């Protein structure tokens, strides 16, 4: 895998964010995770925290995996990093989103999250509280 340039365009909630990729705008929803909707318990909180990893970086990169780079929706699937650091697994190591829709071929950051998904569990932070 890779990372590629992208600009931040807006985030949108905990696990959506509209990033310009090469010089066209999209939407990108985050590999491996499932953050709650911004109605359900937790979900302003998984938006906050996935708005300010992404307005607070100086540098947004996507790495698209193995597998399909777009979803039913036109919406980009991608690891996504801001300095440096995945948004995807931070979410998952806070506690403000579960490892979820993981489809073969599509899933090589998987035992990262995992992991990063136990010591969440373990320290009961947010949806494991
Ligand atoms: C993360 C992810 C979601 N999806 C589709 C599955 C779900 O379809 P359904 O909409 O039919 O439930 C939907 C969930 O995304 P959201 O959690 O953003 O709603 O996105 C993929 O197809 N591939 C992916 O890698
Ligand atoms: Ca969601």
């Amino acid at each position: 895998l890779h990372k590629e340039p992208a600009t931040l365009i807006k985030a949108i909630d905990g696990d959506t964010v509209k990033d310009m990729y090469k010089g066209q705008p999209m939407t990108f929803r985050l590999l491996l995770v499932d953050t709650p909707e911004f109605n359900e318990k937790y979900g302003p909180e998984a938006s906050a925290f996935t708005k300010k990893m992404v307005e607070n970086a100086k540098k947004i990169e996507v790495e698209f995996d193995k597998g399909q780079r777009t979803d039913k929706y036109g919406r980009g699937l991608a690891y996504i990093y801001a300095d440096g650091k995945m948004v995807n697994e931070a979410l998952v190591r806070q506690g403000l989103a579960k490892v979820a829709y993981v489809y073969k071929g599509n899933n090589t950051h998987e035992q990262l999250l995992r992991k990063a998904e136990a010591q969440a569990k373990k320290e009961k932070l947010n949806i494991w509280s």
